[PDB]
């Protein structure tokens, strides 16, 4: 079961822009849970500015939660074909954010997506 | 005398970020102005964004009043390190635009510096 999920912001250089989404999860069965990566994507009025993997395994211990940590990073160049669409809509933003993480119980798999949705606006001039 | 500034969004492409201030002049003496052109910058976080100059010159009649269109261009590669500015002050950023125009009533010269100062939030997480 999904705890809670909190949003920050990660490591910001000039190139690459990182989210981190750290996921409290408890395991309800009697086996364990083995989180061995995750897909995610981030699109912004229909622009694909995030979507990658990450292979980093962990796991959730039977009857035990455990602070799972996810990595969303942004290239930078597709984020620069973004604010055209921005300013475009009267500058509102549409974003679609989703993590679909390979949980193993068995070669055998689960992959639930993870979708949040969210709108912002500016007001520059 | 200056009588409005409108600013609008112009051509942005995923490689720069056109803003048009519109500046509605009358000339209150009895010869001719000339605008010849004008050096810009604009600054959001003490990164410099901007800083041209834009050379074409534009006469306002004796007791007439005219439109002065500014283009102001944004290399992004310039806005690319704004952003690391942007979120290490909590999502706030300090922007100050400076439109220095030539006026030539004469090789003599005046050179005014109008600058306008903004502040906008993000709130994306």
């Amino acid at each position: 079961s999904l705890e809670s999920v909190k949003a920050m912001w990660g490591v910001v250089t000039d190139s690459q822009t990182e989210i981190v989404a750290l996921a409290k999860v408890r395991n309800e069965d009697v086996v364990p849970i083995v989180v061995s990566g995750y897909h995610y994507t981030i699109e912004m009025n229909g622009v694909k500015v995030a979507d990658g993997y990450e292979n980093s395994p962990v796991t959730v211990k039977p009857a035990s939660a455990t602070t799972l940590k996810f990595s969303l990073r942004l290239n930078n160049s597709f984020l620069r074909e973004w604010w055209v669409t921005h300013i475009a809509n009267g500058e509102k933003t549409k974003i679609r954010v989703a993590i679909k993480p390979t949980i193993e119980i068995g070669r055998d798999v689960e992959v639930p997506v993870f979708l949040r949705e969210s709108e912002f606006t500016t007001k520059l001039l």
